[PDB]
C-alpha cells in the first residue's frame, strides 16, 4: 500500500478531516463517498485498504492526493507526484 507512506504524515486532526471528507460527496471526480459506516475507527492503515477496495487503480490516488490539498499537506502532494513521475522513467 504505497498510500499508507503518506497517509502516515498526516497528524491527527488532519486524518479526522480526511476521513470526514471521504465520507462527504466527491465532486471532482463524481464517484461514491465511502459508506460511514465503513470509517467506524479507523486507523490510517484501515483507511489505506479502504481505498483500494472502492477507489482501486489510479483512483485512489487521484482522491488521496485531492484531499491532500484540502487538508493544507500540499506537501505530501508534491512528494507523491515526485514519486508518480520517476516511475514514468
Amino acid at each position: 500500500f504505497g498510500l499508507l507512506w503518506y497517509l502516515k504524515e498526516l497528524r491527527k486532526e488532519e486524518f479526522w478531516k480526511f476521513k470526514e471528507l471521504l465520507k462527504q460527496p466527491l465532486e471532482k471526480f463524481e464517484l461514491k463517498p465511502i459508506p460511514w459506516a465503513e470509517l467506524k475507527k479507523a486507523s490510517k492503515e484501515d483507511v489505506a485498504k479502504l481505498l483500494d477496495k472502492h477507489y482501486p487503480g489510479k483512483q485512489a490516488w487521484e482522491v488521496t492526493l485531492n484531499l491532500f490539498l484540502q487538508i493544507n499537506r500540499k506537501d505530501l502532494w508534491t512528494k507523491a507526484q515526485e514519486e508518480m513521475r520517476n516511475k514514468l522513467n
